[PDB]
Order: C-alpha cells, then structure tokens, then sequence
C-alpha cells in the first residue's frame, strides 16, 4: 500500500522506467502563477524523447482548451497538442452532452453559474445554455441541468434561481469540482467552486454531481479517445483530496509534488490514521527531481 | 423519551396546565407569510390570562427588534413586550459584545455579511462594523470577527473579502443561523444563511460559530435576563432539525407543529432510526389545538 516514500535513486529510475505515461496536474505542479516551476519544461522535454505519454488532467474550469493551451506555452512546455489537455471545463461539457435528460425533439437548457471560458467549452460541446437567445417569439426553454463551477460573479439571486430550478427533481446538479479554495501568488486565496457548490447543495437540499478529480468520471473521460493503461500511468498533483484520491481510485500510481497546496506532513498524518487512499506512493519537492530517472 | 404523540384530550390539559410557559418559533408557526394561523392569537390571549409566560424565539436575521415587533401587532398578536422577542439577529449582536476578541483600548470590527436590519441591531449593542465611517484621517479598524446573516447582496467579491479576514485564526468566525433555505408564500423557496455559511466554511476552511437555534447559546441569550425553567417550558415550532433539537438540548418538552417546514412523516422516521433528539414530544396539526387544554 501506498508508504509516501521519496522517489529517487534506483526506485526512481525503475518506477519512470516502468511507466507509460505520466498525468499532470497543471497548478501547483507545472507552475504557480506565471512562473514555472525550475526543471518542469526539461522534464516534460525528456519524458516525450523517452517515448513516455504525458496528458494534463486540471480541475480548472477558468479556461476552454484554446486559451488553455497558452499558459502551457508562455512557461515554457512547448510542442503540446491540445488533445493532451483537460480541464474540468471541457469534462462537464461532454458529461452534459451525454447526460442530459429530455427529448431529442426538444433538447434542455443548461443554467451555468461560471465564467466565459466555460460557456464557450459548453457551447462547443453543443449545449444551449439558459439565457442565450431564445428562438423566435418563442419561450425559454426548459432548463434541464444547473452547472456549478468557478463563478467570480456569484450572487444570492444566482442561487436562488438556481434552486429555482433544482425544484424539478428532473433537473441535474453538476458541479465542475469540489476544490473549496486556491492560493494566489501574493499569498492570499480565491473562493473554489466547491464552496459555491456547497452554498447550491445546502439550498437546495440537493448532492451534486461532481465532474472533475477526484470523480472516476475524469479518468473516464480522459481515456474515451486516449488509451491509458492505469497499471503503466503515473499520477503527478500537489493535492491529496484531488489529485492523490482520484490516482488511488483509478489504479494509478501516486506521485505527490511539495510546489503547491498539500504538506508532506498532511500526508503523513492521513497515513497515521490509516487513510490510505489519501496518501501518495511516493512524493518528491518538485517535479524537477523526477527527470534524472529517465 | 420522546415518542412524537399526538397532544389532545386529557395529555393535553395535563401538559399545558403543568408548564409554567411556553416558547414559541414564529414563522410557520403564528403565521406563514402574512396569514395568521387561524387561532394563533386567541391561543396567546389565552395563554397570557391563565398565567403562562409566552417567549419568542426565531432564527430570522432580517429585522432589529421594532421591526420585528410590527409583525407580530398586525397578524392578530397584541399586548407584547418588545422583550419578549428574540432573533438570530440580536442575540448574534450580544454575543459579539461578549466575545469580540482584541484589547479594550482598540476595539475590532465586524465584518458583516446581512442586511440593514442586523446591522442596525449590532450597532445598537454597540458594535463598530467594517465599512463604516473610520474616525478622522485614520486607517480601518483590525477585522476581528466575520458575522454571516441571511444576506440578499451575497457575492463571490464578499466571499473572497470574508476569506481575507479569517486568514488571521484569532478573527472569529460567527453565524447567525444555519437553516438552510425557507419556503415563500409563492410555493418558491429563499435560500437560507445556512447555505451562505457553508460556503464562507468551506472556502476558509473554518467551523462557524453558531448562534441560533439549535445551539444552546441561544437560551442562555433568552435567559439572560428572564428566569424560566426548561423543565416547565414548552418548545413549540415546526423544525424538526432546528426547534426540536434545541428543545432537546435545553431539557424542554418539544412539540412539533405541522402548519410550516417539517412534515410527520419526517419526524417518524427519525424515531425509527432511533433519532430521538430529532423526534418531537408531542404534535399538533396547529398551535390552534393547544388552546382548548387551558
Ligand atoms: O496558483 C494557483 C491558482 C489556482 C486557481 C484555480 C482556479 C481559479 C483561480 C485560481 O489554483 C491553484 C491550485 O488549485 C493549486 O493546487 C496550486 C496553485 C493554484
Ligand atoms: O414563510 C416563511 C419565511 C421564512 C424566511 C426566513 C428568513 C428569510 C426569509 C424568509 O422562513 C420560514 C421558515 O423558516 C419556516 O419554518 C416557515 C415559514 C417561513
Ligand atoms: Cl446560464
Ligand atoms: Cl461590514
Ligand atoms: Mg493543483
Ligand atoms: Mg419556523
């Protein structure tokens, strides 16, 4: 079971030896902020010359995939396909388009607590989106699923139209992710979507429905165009309830990164108490120590 | 202990003749909306000539005191003392007053997420709140508690702000109430300060502090100043999670009115499941039914 060892030396050289490819979390991993994190575009460069996969797996739902791929690129991970990326965002976006209850005759709307990057990733994944135009002098339609996610421009009245529509049990709650807070770079922190989804949950009387890590939905998602042995994939975040969780409940192999929220003493105390799903297999300071095992 | 018995008959008389007095929740209890629950005011004359002492005790933030007393005179109950109502709103501000931390030379500010009601009941506890005029050519009073009430202005800006006062352990952290939402006289709901405090929870990782029903420190802000013993006071109102809890808690013989939120049924259930702190003594289908054991 998982020990929360620090990989180096021969373990690290057979443990990257062994894999097929490596998930990254994007925040707190590649980057904080506009910096990068020292070594992290060498070891993206030498994973791809060894022929090891690598894919990106974020619960941010900030950005759809095209301003996505821009971070990557401004920090210095160059060469990236946007099919190596997904977000929360996009997720979301194809879970509604497979979920959402109704008639093929008339399809549903969805009421979106979020910002425009996420509208436009729904928009792609051809969702109509509540308060978009209506067709002709014809009615609003029935909304059919309230998405949460991260919603700089939340308010009571969102809430309680919200709830408005969750009155019709027919009508699906979907949260991007639970993430209850982020830090930013002058040490201060952002509001997650999961407080917001709490603040929807706890209103409505409702349990959301949640895309992103640690939901196996993720990984299901990921995989519907990628193969991806879990058994061969290395999973690489800085945060245990997300990114460590969600590796234990796919069968991957856990790495946890110290260059974002989590502490290594955290992850110590969970494996204490015997919460062994919460505790990485291995852990390093960056990820700039795991590119001398390749 | 509690078995959810319907009071009537001889149990009736027996029950009321026996308490010394009676508290009693306020909405769907003397009135939903603006509808008396017919009976309601004559069940008060009549409780008032036999000698029975009649408290009010409500969760409600939105109104300060004179506000709160202009409700009870035109639904139909007269003849009241201005100290016998008690909000989440007032007994919130003498809390504060009583545990506000930080030296008695500079006294903090609270941060308050509410309406001009509370406010106006924290300032005349005398409470200085943030945003309000700082003295001279001098700097904003240090934050030392963040206050979350039933707030129609909610936002994510206010969410964030909330979260840069609580980042300092020793800032408190204090709601009024966590009734997660309210039905309206539409058949639509309000989401409720429980669901504000969740989301202020959730992002700054804190426990509140809870001032309302069911926490016991809103009978010692009843007592305070009014003897009554628990074990001669009925608890009436229509929460099972809310008003009967808090009976329970305070040693008072809780009876569950059907005219508001919670249904029999509920109640039942939780007796099944051997919840007996969530099973009312006694119901009535209104407080209507109390009158004739007087
Ligand atoms: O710098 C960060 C910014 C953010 C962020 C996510 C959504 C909206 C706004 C900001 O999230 C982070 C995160 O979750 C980490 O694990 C580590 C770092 C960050
Ligand atoms: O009619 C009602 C209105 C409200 C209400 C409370 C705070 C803000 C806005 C509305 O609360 C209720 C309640 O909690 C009940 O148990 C029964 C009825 C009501
Ligand atoms: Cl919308
Ligand atoms: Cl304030
Ligand atoms: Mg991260
Ligand atoms: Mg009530």
């Amino acid at each position: 079971m998982a020990r929360c060892e620090r990989l180096r030396g021969a373990a690290l050289r057979d443990v990257l030896g062994r894999a097929q490819g490596v998930l990254f979390d994007c925040d707190g991993v590649l980057w904080n902020g506009e910096r990068a994190v020292p070594g992290a575009p060498e070891l993206l460069e030498r994973l791809a010359r060894a022929g090891k996969a690598a894919l990106f797996v974020s619960n941010n739902s900030r950005r759809a995939r095209p301003e996505l791929a821009l971070r990557f690129a401004r920090l210095g991970f160059g060469g990236l396909r946007a099919e190596q990326l997904f977000s929360s965002a996009l997720c979301a976006a194809r879970l509604l388009r497979q979920r959402l209850p109704g008639p093929p005759d008339a399809p549903g709307a969805v009421f979106v607590l979020g910002g425009e990057g996420l509208r436009a990733e729904l928009r792609a994944a051809g969702l109509r989106l509540a308060g978009d135009p209506s067709a002709g002098d014809g009615a609003a339609p029935r909304v059919r699923a309230v998405l949460v996610g991260y919603d700089e421009h939340f308010s009571f009245a969102k809430l309680r139209e919200a709830c408005a529509h969750l009155r019709d049990p027919e009508c699906l709650l979907v949260a991007t992710d639970r993430d209850p807070w982020h830090p930013l770079s002058d040490g201060s922190r952002t509001p997650g979507t999961g407080s917001l989804a709490a603040a929807v949950e706890t209103a409505s009387g409702r349990q959301a429905l949640v895309v992103g890590k640690p939901s196996p939905y993720m990984f299901e998602c990921i995989t519907e165009n990628f193969s991806i042995d879990p058994a061969r994939t290395l999973m690489v975040g800085d945060r245990l309830e997300t990114d460590i969780l969600f590796g234990h409940r796919c069968g991957m192999t856990t790495v946890l990164t110290l260059t974002g929220v989590s502490r290594l003493e955290e992850a110590q105390a969970y494996l204490a108490a015997g919460q062994h799903d919460l505790v990485p297999h291995y852990y390093v300071e960056s990820i700039a120590d795991l590119t001398e095992g390749l």
